[PDB]
């Protein structure tokens, strides 16, 4: 009652020759639904969905002071050509600059980057792996029901100030139109890809957290679309 | 020079039968934009863009206490039928509920309304009428000008109420985004004239604007926003 499968999403990976899962969970009336319950509750490499606990811990700890603050390009041509530039918290959130949140968590550093880690209840808490990337390639794991840590973050129940709160939820804005909003963070660790969030109506939240097998990037467009597709085929959007 | 006048931009009205004002501040440069100064600085009644520091004021105060709060339906069924409902701060904005934005205002009160918008060098800062319809049909006025000035302030939490109740405003003022760009803006519309104004926040610039038209007719208010669009297009502000 509490949670409800649907197998039928399955047919909006297929069709893509693809294979994950979808969870969302309808805040109004406490109900979670997902196409696959097992692999809801599998945990994965956060990859850069991490950037959303990364941004709540650089900002109550003073190491980014707002959303404003440039993070200059360190003048190093990647590969990526809009990180080939300087950055704010927004754009860094934008276009997933790893370079930036690298910086960020070398500052932070391993002892309070796990005790926030731990304070938030966040996936298994272990941030095993070197500090500025074990969210990529290190020992730290979190399930899609797990991402659904949002709905702290959302009440502002998370162990930081309610601003470090209000800061990363505006910096996670996606999408906005008369009918609805998406707060949201895509990711890609090179065999799966996320995309987790929240849509807000007039009179409701539906929470999502999503993944799925993702061989290669060519086909990173299908975390949103095939998102989006189940947002329509259960009305939440049109 | 601080000021431009782009008198090219009066085609966007005249295309639409009508006479109106954009303003537009780029940021970055510093630098004002319009095809009328005069018209630029002439103040009006605000209308609903007074639910922008309505909504400061009532925050800072905990009158509302935050933007999920809800303000039932008072029981009078209006000739808005969104009005006739439950709202939050979000959707109160959203769908400029008068009803709702006139209670907050009876608890503010004359004494700390007066005052907060002295504080905020809001418009002329005059606050005659009732206090819940004053900006609808009472002595306040603002220009475009002060329009921008009130919102540059607002962007940089340089208004005198705290940070929160200013980005809690700033949330509620989101009215579009994509890729490219957000509008955080509100409507406005006192039965003669209709207003827009907000920003549009870019990658590496914010572009603040304020607008108004002359609007003899309820029919054509999906103006205020197509016009605007339109001159953010023509500066290749906006695609
Ligand atoms: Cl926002
Ligand atoms: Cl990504
Ligand atoms: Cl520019
Ligand atoms: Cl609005
Ligand atoms: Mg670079
Ligand atoms: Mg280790
Ligand atoms: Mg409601």
């Amino acid at each position: 009652k509490e949670w409800q499968e649907n197998k039928s999403w399955n047919a909006h990976f297929t069709e893509h020759k693809s294979q994950g899962v979808v969870v969302l969970w309808n805040e109004n009336k406490q109900q979670g639904f997902t196409n696959n319950l097992k692999r809801a509750n599998q945990a994965f490499l956060p990859a850069s969905t991490f950037k959303i606990p990364n941004s709540l811990i650089a900002l109550d700890l003073g190491v980014v002071k707002d959303e404003h603050q440039v993070f200059k390009w360190d003048g190093q041509t990647r590969d990526i050509a809009t990180w080939n530039r300087d950055h704010n918290l927004i754009t860094a959130m934008k276009y997933s600059v790893v370079p930036v949140y690298q910086e960020f968590a070398r500052q932070i550093g391993e002892a309070r980057m796990s005790k926030m880690l731990h304070a938030f209840d966040y996936g298994n808490e272990d941030i095993s792996g070197n500090v500025d990337s074990f969210w990529l390639d290190g020992g730290i794991r979190i399930s899609a029901t797990e991402q659904i840590f949002l709905r702290k973050l959302y009440h502002n129940k998370l162990h930081v100030s309610e601003r470090s709160q209000r800061i990363v939820k505006q910096a996670m804005l996606t999408e906005a139109n008369g009918d609805y909003i998406i707060r949201a963070k895509t990711g890609y660790d090179t065999k799966i890809g996320w995309w987790v969030g929240w849509v807000e109506l007039d009179d409701n939240v539906w929470f999502f957290a999503m993944n799925m097998d993702m061989p290669t990037s060519d086909g990173l467009g299908l975390r949103q679309a095939i998102t989006k597709e189940v947002l329509k085929q259960e009305k939440i959007i049109p």
